[PDB]
């Protein structure tokens, strides 16, 4: 019994974290086959950061700019590349610790696990979901940037974001391992918020299950609903539409608990207009929307990673 | 920016995790150099469960009898010998991933990292606190046992829990790795029970000076207390004594903020007493204790947020 917030096993990316110096700008860099990709804002000063031509200064670099630690072992930069926001750095070695590895480009409201690093070593590890905002609420300090976030799926990894910046309510933004932001911001120093954010229905969903799992009842009624009289409900209360594929994958979870999803979604209505009533589920007072579906079904049956 | 409860990146201590089989049980092991350690009720049959004699039931068991599988290897036990209750499997292949470690029985209100497996895998990583109670709220199912909770100061991997039941309220019980239960429970089935738990009053101081550090002063107000007057108040919210040592604990994080310690303990009365009025702290609608002093300055920022 227990559910937490969980992340995946870090190890596998443990071993491809390193240091990236150019400059006066260290961050983090992750190291796959003979590849190193970290951010390509390592290479702006300051002032460079305030309107970066991001080709006119890589041009200026030669590959001993760059400087690549792993661990106390220095590695060999010998050549240079972009890839949209992404720099990537061919090195004389490969990876001996390079696990088998995708990269994958997340859809919003799905989760990952943040390893945190600094100066190429890794501080921590944590479990975020991009919002539909396009953000994600981590914990990062000055010199994350290049952290990484990931899933295994079997004994893949999947690579899916990279810490780029923190935006001004705290919230944070990056890419995937591609380059390609996810949302609608620049590496570049000006003006750029989190839009308003909204609740990820499905995974609203799916945490109730798993609290009705673990013996957490009470929000349960003899009521039922509809798509079309729920999706007015959330739509009124910020909440995400709820599709009918969100209703399938839902599916098992509804066959196992005897609660269908326009029944659970009735509970969930009810909370939604009148509150908890100075109860709690699963040791929350909010609704907890950072567990997919597949999160509560492989905490709730002990699918491992080695 | 941020504040996320957050693990230990696992990867050490994934590279340690064996499966012990004894009988028809099988269950996780923990290998650092020639010896692996595991909880000692591995050795048990059906019949043992409520009151085994572990001494009678080791003595006649031989060497072969314990199957240890590192990955898809089989190593050679060569000796075996009970510590309280963990068992010590000697074994004939020094662990080459053993990292730098220690053992360290922890007190009431300190967090560690707990890393859960099956069948000697891991599947997951998470954070967790040592509750006044002397048991743990974790995610743990059957197969877990054997699982361990740690700290990683440097590059020393501090182990100091050892997974070993679950109580009827669905929290969880073991031992430090010299074979120890924290609190009064026992390794045998017969019915025992968890006291009343209680709120870790320093781990909320804690985690409010980590909101205001963050940027969030809107629960301060005015006044101050004595520490035996918050006591007498905060007792009867459930909450633990809070003690002079507990005061010095928290001296460098009221110096970073300027808040007294006594005066952020005034703030915490207000809150016992007012609730949140519809606000979060740190994106919670409940105080919470799962983070200590150190945790805090270890996640966040040496400069406040003002
Ligand atoms: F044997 C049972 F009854 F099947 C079983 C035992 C456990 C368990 C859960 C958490 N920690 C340790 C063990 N789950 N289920
Ligand atoms: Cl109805
Ligand atoms: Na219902
Ligand atoms: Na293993």
């Amino acid at each position: 019994s227990g559910f937490r917030k969980m992340a995946f096993p870090s190890g596998k990316v443990e071993g491809c974290m390193v240091q990236v110096t150019c400059g006066t700008t260290t961050l983090n860099g992750l190291w796959l086959d003979d590849v190193v990709y970290c951010p390509r804002h390592v290479i702006c000063t300051s002032e460079d950061m305030l309107n970066p031509n991001y080709e006119d200064l890589l041009i200026r670099k030669s590959n001993h700019n760059f400087l690549v630690q792993a661990g106390n072992v220095q590695l060999r930069v010998i050549g240079h590349s972009m890839q949209n926001c992404v720099l990537k750095l061919k090195v004389d070695t490969a990876n001996p610790k390079t696990p088998k590895y995708k990269f994958v480009r997340i859809q919003p409201g799905q989760t990952f696990s943040v390893l945190a690093c600094y100066n190429g070593s890794p501080s921590g590890v944590y479990q975020c979901a991009m919002r539909p905002n396009f953000t994600i609420k981590g914990s990062f300090l000055n010199g994350s940037c290049g952290s990484v976030g990931f899933n295994i799926d079997y004994d893949c990894v999947s690579f899916c974001y990279m810490h780029h910046m923190e935006l001004p309510t705290g919230v944070h933004a990056g890419t995937d391992l591609e380059g390609n932001f996810y949302g609608p911001f620049v590496d570049r120093q000006t003006a750029q918020a989190a839009g308003t954010d909204t609740t990820i229905t499905v995974n609203v969903l799916a945490w109730l299950y798993a609290a009705v799992i673990n013996g957490d009842r009470w929000f349960l009624n003899r009521f039922t609903t509809t798509l079309n009289d729920f999706n007015l409900v959330a739509m009124k209360y910020n909440y995400e539409p709820l599709t009918q594929d969100h209703v399938d994958i839902l599916g098992p979870l509804s066959a196992q608990t005897g609660i269908a999803v326009l029944d659970m979604c009735a509970s969930l209505k009810e909370l939604l207009q009148n509150g908890m009533n100075g109860r709690t589920i699963l040791g929350s007072a909010l609704l907890e929307d950072e567990f997919t579906p597949f999160d509560v079904v492989r905490q709730c049956s002990g699918v491992t990673f080695q």
